[PDB]
């Protein structure tokens, strides 16, 4: 038997354990066209049709984003773009109504409610009309059988849609 | 009704989504105390008495490490110090073998097995000796009734022991 | 050494693994009032204002119900029960509205908006009024700091509110 | 305007919840062989060689089991068995010893630590041999790259192993 000293220099008296940590991925897409008919007298929604390109999402990581693209996801491959039609305008008053529309998720069709807030309807530095509206509504994974795979516990079914739209009048 | 063309320098598309990741939280304690007693000429273990103080806690993070020392943790006012006290030491062979002790987390007790592994022993630059070994175990919060209060599946009730020991002898 | 056989019928070749499952809490009050103003002429709410008794929630399950009474819950011992009452009905067709009003749990006050739908209005079987409407809408925990111990992983931020009425007019 | 008065028979004042519930998975295999050398001179396992047939799976649940066998699982058609080799036994006690061997899941291979707990060795009814005994032990999924589309959230990296048996000399 021998009575030794530790040498807390080149100790390390360690544990290691495992939690669960919850965050929101915030992402946009940098590509996709709309068109816009809107009735500032009577503040209106008349048409309201968005096609995004589904390549150009941007979760602000590289790799992340080409995962999106892949089955398990969007399936960019054959299904490059996803699209938005306005159905209904509803209105609720002059800065807030419900519009009502189809999005489209890799082939399948589903349609949703957004929230529109008109945060303001001006004419230009040049004397040409303006807008600025915001869309937000909250669609469900499961409605659309989007990343099936993927657990509604490890990514919410949820998913949170704010558009904010800033835009200017034609020709 | 009127027409518009987005700006997209003024536009976001966006989107949030909630999802869970799992990772491991890695600790040590800068403060503690053993007591230890080997004989290199079997390669058993005698005595392993090592107190450790709660105080000291350090997972690379100020915060957390205060949170740790409060009721639904530690309880560091009432309880400053963690305790194992070796029991029977079982040698599997000259580098390896299995260690019984008494672990005592804020005034629970529970008997664990630890894995002890035997990496060097040798006589020092002095002639004097020296021994470097690893001890390995899983304890479970629930055993302890650590942490009651956080579920286990926000946090793993499984607890991973990694000591590592360079250690000199004594006078 | 020796040979030996198993005895299928006395051995079991086993394993435990944890999963986690997602599952809905549903649950309803069996104690509260209402105050309810509407007029079936312009299909407009003019006053809506609930109390529910805390205590008598229910969600078929005796054990929880009780444990929503406690401190890390509703504190129904201080606070007995919840209330709601509407600021603002903004109608959008005769189906069809936004309601907006004052929730309070535990003694913390929000503003929420309910999702009126009007599912019919009729005069009864002696020729005195009645109504049917739902209420739905999403409140979030974190809003109203309601069990603010337990975690948005474990248990959701989001409650889903289902107010189902059926209502016979008054004297 | 008119006021109405609730039918508390017809009304119900209700919310929903999502939940996270842990549970263990506990399952056996109905269908394996085995070949066992065991020396009751000196309580040393000699040879220890498992096959199990992945088909005989059994957790309680008909079309769990089925799962079981697909692509994201065992893939029972393409690797219809799991094999155990025995590949070193160090005797602690008479009681006690650690196994070593080669566990093969889906053509792939690791060396694992199981837990000997020798507890009974007899000579039989009819005076021939029996002993029984238990190995225990956790292996990773993630080791062997099984069910890797399955998050470690959802499900547990570790598998915790439990072989009952008992067992009856030969010829």
């Amino acid at each position: 038997m021998k009575e030794y000293t530790l040498d807390k220099a080149h100790t390390d008296v360690g544990f290691k354990i495992k939690h669960l940590q919850i965050s929101n991925v915030k992402g946009c897409f940098k590509d996709y066209s709309a068109v816009i008919d809107f009735d500032p007298a009577s503040a209106e929604f008349k048409k309201l049709d968005v096609t995004i390109k589904i390549a150009s999402v941007n979760t602000e990581n590289q790799t992340r984003d080409n995962h999106l693209q892949q089955d398990d996801f969007f399936k960019a491959k054959k299904y490059p773009d996803m699209t938005f039609t306005m159905k209904k305008y509803e209105k609720i008053d002059n800065e807030k109504g419900k519009m009502t529309g189809t999005l489209t998720i890799a082939g399948v069709s589903k349609d949703i409610v957004l929230d529109a807030e008109i945060g303001g309807v001006a004419k230009g530095k040049d004397g040409k009309e303006k807008i600025g509206f915001s869309l937000n509504g909250k669609i469900k994974r499961s409605d659309f059988k989007f990343a099936t795979s993927t657990s509604t516990i490890t990514l919410s079914d949820d998913i949170n849609l704010n558009i904010e739209v800033e835009a200017n009048e034609k020709e």
